């Protein structure tokens, strides 16, 4: 009786901890992806500007 | 007796499924990050080349 | 009489050659700028795509 | 006599002005190329950094 309860408690703690670990890692990679989003946006804007200027120079 | 076992089985199935879901999502975001790695590498190489040529033109 | 004509011919040849040189250099730098145009265009398209995918991954 | 001198003066003024024009345009395109140099340098540095961080996230 007691041993069954104990074993089950340890199984629950195992899955719980593995789940918290995956949660944390997923938060980390999600943050990194957000950073990549911002950076990509900035770079796109900057290259589009540089292209505009480049074309003003090519036209004139 | 029986109801306790059943309830515990449902708890285990819950944590199990949530864990599999986090596993899958984490695999997805990891793959995306790998893609970003490759792409960043390529872009770095290409810009360094374009710079080299740009500097040959500026020197000559 | 003769020396004046000769001197003037050499002046004309000087300005002519300097002008041809500037013409050639300007063609070179213009070609390089065109290359930069194409490259910038490609890079803009590629980064916009990578952003689209990144956002599909962030949304799902 | 006089007309020959005048005509030659106009030829010299023509080549002179065309030469000054090519000089100015070449300065413009050279400045633009310098801007492109700086920008390319910055972008290379930034992408290399973003790659470093991306790889720290992938390693941990
Ligand atoms: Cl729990
Ligand atoms: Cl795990
Ligand atoms: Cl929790
Ligand atoms: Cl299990
Ligand atoms: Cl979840
Ligand atoms: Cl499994
Ligand atoms: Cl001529
Ligand atoms: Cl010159
Ligand atoms: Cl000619
Ligand atoms: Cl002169
Ligand atoms: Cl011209
Ligand atoms: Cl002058």
């Amino acid at each position: 009786r007691r041993v069954r309860r104990e074993r089950n408690k340890l199984a629950a703690a195992k899955c719980r901890n593995r789940r918290r670990e995956l949660t944390d890692r997923l938060q980390a990679e999600t943050d990194q992806l957000e950073e990549e989003k911002a950076e990509l946006e900035s770079e796109i804007a900057e290259l589009q500007k540089e292209k505009e200027r480049l074309e003003f120079v090519l036209v004139a």
